């Protein structure tokens, strides 16, 4: 689609609610974060993505980053 | 991976940013909410997806919403 691939954008923008570090690259900038996890953003969904408050993003995400990150590290086939 | 499929959990959790409605499914009933975009949750990924507060992530996602819903209606292909 033009504007909005909606199952790249969710993968973007999950990462994000999930990785404070990409969520911050993302913020700072957000076309370069997205093509280095070989993701293309249009120019509606970068200034869609700016649109994120990187505080509010943090306060959603704080609890879900702590439980994953803990699973993450040792996690099996 | 047996707990952390983090590419399939974001997907889950990216749409649940990007849709007010799918976010409320997902929380009232996380296992399922994903099965029906074919996801799998791991017991650990569905008590991870239940430590989202709904009026939290409504904070951080009313703006781009509100963007993504308005360009999605008429977007053409390239």
């Amino acid at each position: 689609s033009t504007k909005v691939n909606q199952e790249r954008l969710a993968s973007v923008v999950g990462r994000a609610l999930l990785d404070k570090d990409f969520a911050a690259q993302l913020h700072q900038d957000p076309e370069a974060a997205a093509k280095g996890i070989g993701v293309h953003l249009s120019a509606t969904e970068v200034g869609a993505v700016k649109s994120i408050d990187t505080a509010k993003l943090t306060s959603a995400g704080s609890a879900i980053r702590d439980k994953i990150g803990v699973a993450a590290i040792f996690d099996t086939q």
